[PDB]
């Protein structure tokens, strides 16, 4: 794309504040922006914030999100849906232009760990150049196993194909397939997806704790097959619903988009690795560390 | 297929009928039938009474079904597999010679959304070249949800290749992948696997109502990452099986063959896609469109 | 690999032995080892006691596992990951060189049907090259369904690549996928993934017995959609744990590494294929065959 010659806007922080009991204001960027998926290896990214995926959000069960894109690409229209809300997709989910603005507001009505994304055609050209990310749901009555967790992170496996290659999205196999974590409270790690940060730079826990990740495979195309070495999950809630109950998994399937809780408990110091079984993507950068030492400090 | 050259036979109505409180009668036929798959490209596909997917079947939680399946095909040998049924295959699973036929009787014990094909050696090649399809099972006792539901369809994900190509059937990306409807009810629609008939004529509804899709993905290769935008799915019943029961799941993946049925509510007016999230599949057909207007007509 | 060449080490018995109430020693090897994967088809696998998958490993929920590797590969190291456990992998699942063994200790807390396979890095490497199994954990507490059961069966999926080919094993689609079972008790059979034993020397079975299957795909690459021809799931146990319960699934979708148990009635006389749903992989090889007789004698 001429225009996106040169191109490399700066990262934006997302913004967010409560409005009310029940209402959220979010805003967000959609910009074109490099970022190194392997070592030597640049994407000029299309994101929402300068992030691929984009940043973290959370809200409450019950919130009415009031979403604000700007889009800052100088040529391609963008736009937002968010798997938690309920919407008109041809009304709330339409393309904002180059240099404009739009707002649009919508209930999250159901609790869980949900794939938000760019909604312009062609939407796996969007997707695969990275404008997808996590939004997360907190139920308002929590998990059953709230009590029993320590520590917690967020963590979103997508792929990275050849650059803007609509053949190659449509009917080529991944070239990397990459984790990030984005951060839930301060300290905590925010990275974008690359083969090798969470790898040089591992999640941090402590001996004995029981670790919850909320989880999600955003794609654009491949099915995920989610496991901790070393470990069993005790509890695994689908898409992050707190009925979605089950026990004792090895490995947890995730569809294209989809999403859970994740709980284990780490016995023993050393570093446990973070895989899809799929172990094709997980040999083209699917493998994230977890350091367990016995203060949980490095 | 020598003997297939020109053959393009005309579509013929399923025949069923009720023979008794728990029997039912059920006569197909195995028939070559053009097929406009994607707009200019025409499959001569292998069928089931000149539908692919082909008809629907639905019978009531414990009848027995009484199959007659009828062979135009001039020349290859055709056979059904019913996921619904519990039978002997090598008995009641046999293939009919070309210009013959053969009734097999078989019950169907447990309730759901089963695929149908025919299971012919080799049986890639019978279910890519067209013969697939969905039987629905009726629960004796319902779905806990049923009194919410103000309207539902049925809906079938289904991939096409090169043509009898059993190299590309075995090794290769699909070409297309699509979703058909069947009736349920009079006025229904009830379309074949293409790319472009679900968004030109989509589905209805009315503003506010819960729907209810049956869904499975009949493959033949592909998992099925089903998702429907601006919602999210309030109640899943894996397999259609009601003990089988998810909440608030924003994406459903299932298994090649798998069915579900999926509850939801569209909350506004406008048209809501329908998708595979596997986006790759998405692009190349795998979209459906459900329109929502303030009366649920057009 | 020059120290491969002409290389192949007779299968060596798995040596198991309970020394405690909950605790039990097991010893392996790492072996390479010719395995006829397809007719005239020679893959000098990478094995676990020259089977591939390896030896079947049960134990009791609660047992913690004393396992020694004895490495007889002349120049690769290998090591043991084991689903089933809570482990440190940097100290328990680490590699043990050429001519050398190493003792690792660990409990198996959890009931189920867990993937075993080496850890050495590249793992797509060791598990595509043979190094892939299972450990059942039998539950305390059983399955509500035991009593119900008459026979029972494990039964594994895996692929086969190009052989030792790493942009096969990353990028390619499979050259075979196969199923395997491995005995639970005397007279069971015990094969190695090919495309044929179990086509040949079907599973058997009598007339009206509900069966069980225990099974796993061990990958390395792909998922699988679990079915049986001609009968329904009555029960499924996903990853073989208790609560994880689903009912009449027509087929069950297992991520690479996935387990469940599985249990169906066999109504009628005749041979019952057991599939991958996803055909491409049943045209591959992923068919075995069930063999229901009047007496459950050939
Ligand atoms: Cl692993
Ligand atoms: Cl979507
Ligand atoms: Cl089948
Ligand atoms: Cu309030
Ligand atoms: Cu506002
Ligand atoms: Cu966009
Ligand atoms: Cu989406
Ligand atoms: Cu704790
Ligand atoms: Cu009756
Ligand atoms: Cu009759
Ligand atoms: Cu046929
Ligand atoms: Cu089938
Ligand atoms: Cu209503
Ligand atoms: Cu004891
Ligand atoms: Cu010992
Ligand atoms: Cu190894
Ligand atoms: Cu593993
Ligand atoms: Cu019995
Ligand atoms: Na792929
Ligand atoms: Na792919
Ligand atoms: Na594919
Ligand atoms: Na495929
Ligand atoms: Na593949
Ligand atoms: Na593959």
């Amino acid at each position: 794309i001429a225009a996106h010659k040169g191109v490399n806007q700066a990262p934006v922080p997302l913004k967010m504040e409560r409005v009310g009991p029940h209402d959220v204001h979010i805003e967000m960027t959609a910009q074109i922006t490099d970022i190194e998926i392997d070592k030597g290896k640049i994407y000029k990214a299309w994101t929402f914030n300068g992030q691929a995926p984009g940043p973290l959000v959370v809200v409450n069960e019950g919130d009415t999100i009031h979403f604000t894109l700007k889009n800052m690409d100088p040529v391609v229209p963008h736009s937002m849906n968010f798997h938690a809300v309920h919407a008109s997709p041809s009304k709330d989910f339409i393309d904002v232009m180059p240099n404009k603005s739009g707002t649009f507001t919508y209930p999250a009505n159901k609790p869980g760990v949900f794939m938000y994304h760019c909604g312009t055609k062609p939407v796996l050209q969007h997707i695969a150049n990275g404008m997808h990310g996590v939004i997360i749901v907190k139920p308002k009555n929590g998990y059953p196993t709230d009590k029993e967790v320590d520590r917690e992170y967020v963590l979103i496996q997508n792929e990275w194909y050849k650059y803007n290659d609509m053949n190659d999205f449509q009917n080529g196999v991944p070239s990397y397939v990459v984790f990030s974590s984005k951060a839930l409270k301060p300290g905590d790690p925010n990275t974008n997806g690359d083969t090798f940060t969470l790898k040089e730079k591992p999640l941090l826990a402590k001996v004995g704790e029981k670790i919850r990740l909320y989880i999600n495979n955003v794609g654009p195309n491949e099915v995920s097959s989610f496991h901790v070495v070393g470990t069993v999950f005790d509890d695994v809630y689908l898409d992050g619903n707190p009925n979605n109950h089950l026990q004792g998994m090895q490995t947890v399937m995730l569809p294209a988009s989809g999403g859970a809780v994740v709980e284990f408990t780490v016995t023993r110091p050393g570093t446990y690795p973070i895989v899809t079984h799929q172990f094709n993507h997980a040999q083209k950068g699917a493998v994230a560390m977890l350091k367990v030492t016995e203060t949980g400090e490095d």
